[PDB]
This record gives C-alpha cells, sequence and structure tokens, in this order.
C-alpha cells in the first residue's frame, strides 16, 4: 500500500492511500495551538510527537494490513521548525520554534545592518527572514537552559522536524533531513544542497550539531529494536508539506504549476533545473520533473495564509465554524477593500516588515460582527494573486488552468474569486489532498514497487474548471488596495 | 520508564511511570465513543484504538525519556467487546460490540426455553440475560451473510477486546483473551477455565481458530517472524480494566471492599477458593490475590448508573461545556420526586429483565421546561445501592469500609453526597482512576522491582476519613418512593 502522511503545522490528517488513488481512513486532528506573549508562539516538541503517533500508528482504520504489504511511506511533516533533545539525560528539555512566529526579530537585527545582510539575498534569493529556521537558533540555544558549554559537547542536538519525527520515532536513529527542507533551514542553501559551514559557525558554535541530510526517494527502515527487528517497517517521503505538494502534483513536465490554500499560500513552478530567481523580492527553491530526479524552481513567498481564518474561530466565534465560506456568505457581494493582511507576526510578501505586528486595515463602519470572516477568505486568494500577478511581469511564462488542492481550499467560491482578475480558469486535482500522495510516493522507487514518474499519466480527472464569467473589465479597481494603507 | 494504560470507556489516556513509582499525570487525548444507533452499538474498534496509539509510545513525552530505560507494561481495556477479523488480515467482517450492548436477546429464544441453560448456573455460574460476551460473538457469527462458509475455510477467527490492543502492536501475530474475561463470555466456562465446546456443535462451530489463555503480570508482545517483532515491542499482556479493578486495591484481607466506578458503576470482589453459588443475583467470575492463581469471585455489574457528562452535554446539551457539571449541577438542592432508571441501550441490575425500560419517569409539575441536572447524579447513589448492598446481604458481613478507586466521580458531590445519604463515607484516593494505576505494579511483581507491596502505598495520603454527619437520617422517604415508581 502507500502509507501517505500528512503533518501540515500540528494538523495530523492523511492516511493509507490505497495504491489506486484511493482512501481508507478519517485521520483528522487538529492540537491546540498556543500564543505566548505578543506572538513568541512555539509548540514543544511533545506535541509534535505525540500527534505523530497518532497518524503514523493510528492510520490504519479500514485497510489495517500488517508490515506484510503496507510500505508506501512517504512522510510529509512540517517544515522550518528546529526541534532539540536532550542526548546525555535522553530526555527533551526544551520547546520547538515555529515557522509562524517572528520572535526571533529581538536579537537578529542588531547582527545584520552592515553590507552581509544584503550579502546572503543579493546573491542567493532568500533572505535573513527572522523567523527562518537557522535565525531562530541564535536565540533559542541561549535563555532556555543555561549550559553554553555543554552545546559545545552535542549535549541538545538540533535538528528540524524530520530530523526529530526519524530521531525519536522508535527508537534509535541519525539525524536525517531533506534537500527540499534544507534549503529553508538556511543551514544548507538551494545553491548548495550541502552543509555551508563558513557563514553557519557564527550560531554560538561552529556548527557542532549538524544534521545529515538526504538526496533522492531515501526509501530506509529503521533502529527501534531491542534485539528484534521491530517497528522496524520500511519509509521515505520524509519532506514538508508544500514540497511534498509540489511535485506529487503531477508535476513532472515544464510550464506545471500549482496552488495549495491552507495554513500558507505557497506556489512552486517547474523550470527544469534553472536556479533562478526572482529579484522582485521572490525567494527561491527546487522541483521535480521527467525521472526521478531534483529538478530547480521558483515559489511565492507568504508568512501565512488559513491564519486568520483558524483565529476568529478561537477568538470572536460568532459564526462558529469556519466553513461558513461555503455557506452563508455567497451571496455577500465581496470583500470591498477590507484587505485584512494575515499579519499575526510581520506581514510577509515582498515587503516583509520585521517590526509590525497586526493589520487591520479597511477601516470600514461594515465591520460589524460576522464582517471580518470573508475578510480572510478575499486576502488570502489576493495573497495569492500579489505573487502571481508580480510573477508574469519579470518571467513571461503566462499561467494556464493550474492545480490547486488544500484543506482550506475545499471551499469551492475561493476559486472563483481567485482566478477572476487573471482572467483564466483553475482546476482543482480531483483528489481533497493529494499533498501526502507526493512524500508517500518516494517509497517504492527502491524495492522495484514503482517502475518510474512515467505511469500515472493515464489516470486523472481535470474537469474541475470554474467557467469564465463577463463582468470583470476593471479588475485592477480593487488592486490598488495593494498600494494603498499598507506601509 | 513504567507504563501501564487504560482503554475504553471515555477517555483512553495513557499513564507513564517515573523512577522507583511515579505517575507523570494523564495525558489530554480523547475521542468519542462512536456508535451506530439504538442498542446495536457496534463501536468501531479503530476509534477507541487511534486514541491508544500515541498511548503506547508517544505517551512518553510525559517522563520525558523513550523505550530505553522501561519495565512490564501492564494493559487495562473494557470487557467483553467481541471482535473478529480475517485471520491474519487487519479488514474485519463488521466491528466491534462493546461491553454496554443489548441485541442478543431477541435471538436466544432458541436457547432460553429449551432447558440446557440450568447446568449453566452451576457450572460458569450465569442466569438469563444479554449482557454476556459470547452471546454477543454468537450473535455476530449467526449474523454475518453465509459467515458459515467463511469460517471452516479459515477466514473469519473467533476474538474479544484482548487481541486489538495487543494484535496491532505484536504487528498481527496474535491472538490472545486473558482468562479473566471468562464468566461474562458463555462459551468460557468459569468451572472449566476453557471453552465449551458442547454448544458450539449445536450451530456447527470450528473447535479450531480459537483465543490463547495469555498472562496479564509480565512481558509478551508478539511473534510474527521467527523471533522477530514485526513492530511487537515487550508488551506486558492485557487484562479487563474494570474487573482489574479489584487488585488495584487490597482487596485481598478479609475485611476490605472496593468499588469502580470507570463510566457508570463496578463492583465486585474476591469472595473464595471454591464456588459459592449463592443465589442472590450476583454471578460468578475469576478473581485472585497475593497469588496470581485463579480464584473465585463474585460480580454482577451494571452498564451504567448515570453517565453525567455525557448525557448532559452530549444528549441534552443542558450542562453545555463539559466544566459546568459540578460547576452548576450541584449547589441547591435537587432530585424531587424523579426518579431515572438506566437503560438506554441495555438494563443490567438485579432487574435483569430487558422488558423494564427505564428512563425518565417521576417527573414533578411547576419544573421549568429547562429541568435536567440532578438526575443521573442523584440515580447513581439508588442504583449503585442496588449493588453494593446486594453484595453485603450476600455474605451477611455488612463492611462499613468502603474505598473508591474506580474514578469517574470527578464532581466531588459523590463523596458528599453518596457518604451520608448511606451513612457509610464512601472514601475516596488521590488518582482517581487508579484502575490504570494497579496495572503496572502487576507486571512489576514478576520482574521482582518492587519486591511485593509494603510500603508502595505511601502515596495514599486520602488526607482525612469524612465524618459522617447527623443531616442525612432522612432518605428513607424517597427510597419507598424509588421501590414503587419503577415498574
Amino acid at each position: 500500500y502507500v502509507m501517505a502522511i500528512d503533518q501540515g503545522t500540528t494538523s495530523s490528517r492523511a492516511i493509507i492511500f490505497d495504491r489506486n488513488g484511493k482512501k481508507i481512513g478519517s485521520s483528522q486532528k487538529e492540537f491546540p495551538q498556543y500564543f505566548p506573549k505578543s506572538g513568541w508562539v512555539e509548540h514543544n516538541a511533545n506535541e509534535i510527537w505525540n500527534s505523530v503517533q497518532s497518524v503514523i500508528a493510528g492510520a490504519f482504520i479500514e485497510s489495517g494490513i500488517r508490515p506484510e504489504a503496507i510500505a508506501g511511506i512517504g512522510i510529509t511533516n512540517q517544515r522550518e521548525t528546529t526541534v532539540v533533545w536532550d542526548k546525555t539525560t535522553g530526555q527533551p528539555i526544551a520547546n520547538a520554534i515555529v515557522w509562524q512566529s517572528r520572535q526571533s526579530s529581538p536579537i537578529a537585527d542588531q547582527l545584520k545592518v552592515d553590507g552581509h545582510t544584503e550579502m546572503i539575498h543579493e546573491k542567493t534569493g532568500l533572505v535573513i527572514d527572522a523567523y527562518f529556521s537557522a535565525t531562530k537558533v541564535r536565540w533559542l540555544l541561549d535563555n532556555i537552559e543555561g549550559a553554553q558549554e555543554k552545546a559545545d559537547n552535542g549535549e541538545l542536538l538540533f535538528g528540524t522536524i524530520d530530523s526529530w519525527l526519524v530521531w525519536k520515532l522508535t527508537d534509535g536513529q541519525v539525524h536525517v533531513t531533506d534537500y527540499s527542507n534544507a534549503s529553508r533551514t538556511m543551514l544548507y542553501n538551494i545553491h548548495k544542497l550541502e552543509w555551508d559551514q563558513e557563514i553557519l559557525d557564527l550560531l554560538n558554535i561552529p556548527s557542532s550539531m549538524l544534521p545529515e541530510v538526504k538526496s533522492n526517494s531515501e526509501v530506509y527502515g529503521h533502529t527501534r529494536s531491542y534485539h528484534f527487528y521491530g517497528s522496524e517497517v520500511p519509509i521515505a517521503g520524509m519532506a514538508g508539506d508544500q514540497q511534498a505538494a509540489l511535485f506529487g502534483q503531477m508535476a513532472f513536465e515544464k510550464g506545471m504549476i500549482k496552488n495549495t490554500y491552507g495554513t500558507g499560500a505557497f506556489i512552486v513552478m517547474n523550470t527544469g533545473e534553472e536556479p533562478q530567481l526572482s529579484d522582485n523580492d521572490l525567494l527561491t527553491t527546487i522541483g521535480y520533473g521527467i525521472n526521478g530526479k531534483v529538478y530547480y524552481a521558483l515559489e511565492g513567498s507568504i508568512f501565512v495564509a488559513g491564519s486568520a481564518i483558524q483565529w476568529l474561530r478561537d477568538g470572536l466565534r460568532m459564526i462558529e465554524t469556519s466553513p461558513q465560506s461555503e455557506e452563508l456568505a455567497a451571496k455577500a457581494k465581496g470583500d470591498n477593500e477590507v484587505y485584512v493582511v494575515p499579519a499575526f507576526t510581520g506581514l510577509g510578501a515582498p515587503y516583509w516588515d520585521s517590526e509590525a505586528r497586526g493589520a487591520v486595515f479597511g477601516l470600514t463602519r461594515g465591520t460589524t460582527k460576522e464582517d471580518f470572516v470573508r475578510a480572510t477568505l478575499q486576502a488570502v486568494a489576493y495573497q495569492s494573486k500579489d505573487v502571481i500577478d508580480t510573477m508574469k511581469k519579470d518571467s513571461g511564462i503566462d499561467i494556464p488552468l493550474l492545480k490547486v488542492d488544500g484543506g482550506a481550499a475545499k471551499n469551492d467560491l475561493l476559486m472563483q474569486f481567485q482566478a477572476d482578475i487573471l482572467d483564466i480558469d483553475v482546476q482543482r486535482a480531483a483528489n481533497l489532498e493529494t499533498t501526502a500522495l507526493g512524500a508517500a510516493y518516494l517509497a517504492g522507487l527502491a524495492v522495484g514497487f514503482w517502475k518510474d514518474l512515467d505511469e500515472l499519466k493515464s489516470m486523472a480527472e481535470e474537469g474541475q474548471m470554474f467557467t469564465p464569467e463577463m463582468p470583470a473589465e476593471e479588475r485592477d479597481n480593487l488592486y490598488e488596495g495593494w498600494k494603498q494603507a499598507v506601509a
């Protein structure tokens, strides 16, 4: 079978996808997110492992076949979260920073300033955007537990979620990572995919606790046991949610583009083997195509998206449930200038805002009780529009009927109020969570389970496009709001 | 460190142990008691299982350290609960008909009035009641289409709740059923300690694929390949939880009684070496003491006596948010003529006869429409009396010393109510859900560790014996009302 497991940020979803693109489980658990002072959000490794176990072994709902035929494992874990654990005492005495809280601003700003600030960006593409894993580490391993000297002798070996789940999965393993997530961690690099020492040696310790990385289909078993081969069933995938979605959605050819609006609005393309970067405030990333090999591509720079939606329900309830967007909200015309950019800690986009926390905007009396709700629906799609519109202006590659998916993306209406200004169609792949399948496939590419990428092509469904509407000759009229009331 | 866990009830939490003997509280994990309809509680096993999955390994997070310095892990689970698989294939024939169920009654027609039941009173020591695991199995057996052919071939397999918990852990190479579930399982004659092949012939039931009488007090796990594990991991057996509670307290000496609640009302105690078949309703089940051997005991528990939060919340939505129970449903008076007899799906209790439909009856006039809180609460005492009193009157020797260690009553009302209503102060403890606690102390004895007991109970600081008070002598009023309002 295929154990297409997902993780989002904590939202443990996905199950044992029964080979032929089918389902047999209802794994959906969103653990209680915490919001400390200001925006110092960070869920302890405890919450990570406790939830992961529920999906891993828990995925056995209907198709509970023993290790004798499961396989096809492809962990679609989260990404950028740098967790730690104490090897000597054997018990983790700390928390885990999250990729959605710019709690790094306190310190990172005093070190950049001079030339080296742009140094990384003007050449690579990425930029030290505070919450970028490595940068966050410069604070973590200091205030929490006084033992600087101990940090020299390993002590609390650091590593991303990948290096975490694997390490303490069953017990015994090596600090592994993967290319896809690697670049994001900033310790590695897109134009390197290897362990860049030199600069990194500035994180209090000279790269002492260096995580390992994996290249292609890391189809591998474990170190659990106790003199017996147990909880040592095969595996792969081991990649970030958004990264798995990238190649998973049949993206194995030129010009293949997608979209996945959920906790984050990440769009990735397929530029063959060209590590390029869009000088217009855009980042860099990797991709896949043709045969089982790593390609290169660009992405969209977003901090968060579906956070605004998860926010009100756990505060300004009102409507109780978030899916209301599909129901009592449709005939409500549209947002109407209230562009509430999901700014919990910083904004994101080409503008970043390393100090701006919170962004109400849309100062209009319309903001009554049930008003705030639809604001996010509109905003998220438009947030995608921000990078989309600017992208064509440089690359020149026009975007066709792109593929879209995601838990939050389930709102049919979201597709309509998005493609509008772009004047084109979109097609949602016949699969609510196609993301899980991507990383999952990377297990069969070893034991001769899967021949090669060229096979799935014959089975697809693209008859899910929305009919273009006549009313639109003005579109950018709203667009102007992006160039107003925000700075 | 050491690990002991519960399963079923309402919350399959996990309670991890530490150095010497310390419990790091309970984690907070819960999953609804999934049920189809009516008394046909075909409760999905995988549902309650998913919660248990993290409980197996993820729960370790409390103590911090993982499976690399552990001991015997004792398991307590809801008894009965038949579950049938496809030999080694995870895909069940249907699902699990849990301990709380009644649907075999109308089927047992061609059995009860056939004379071949009188011996059951001396052999297994039972009476005519649908509340018997074996009957539920025989029910499902004589229910599924063409299941007869599927039987002989070797496709379907006989089993109960005891297997699954271990099954998924073993790797699927285990089919156990601890002797503890005998008696309740009609086809598990206590006088024989083994399955009764006799009746099987009546329905042409194979005497082949039957579970194995396993252990509870020590490691085990399960084998697939020779030696191996297969995700096996050292397990430390299983046992019916609201039976095991008998051992959770020193109900060994002739002068100590206990009381389990769990989800409703479960009273049981060790009787002695020889089958004391005292015609008084209470049936005979397996029980032991210092010497972990097969001995005799009396029991005749009830499905539930008044599941407050459950029905009040998910049923009437009166208390809304669970905390609100003790918060409001225990302050200014209560009950008043109200006599609600628990018997939604099944009856149980000395009534036995399912025909006695229990529900809300003795309602007073002038009661505001929104009047439902002190129902189940007050009702508990009335039913608990019908089971605890019978036990005392059976033996003759009335014992004032009733201590509770079955949790459930988180609302202090029971202590500050149930006590004076019967004058005997039902004494509490610190750790409410002692049922799970007593699980790890079992496995330890075999491994020496604590050697026996003596000091181990140095944490049973009950504070003070709640002194019985004068304002209680008036309760017989409603008692002589209850002994009439029910038919």
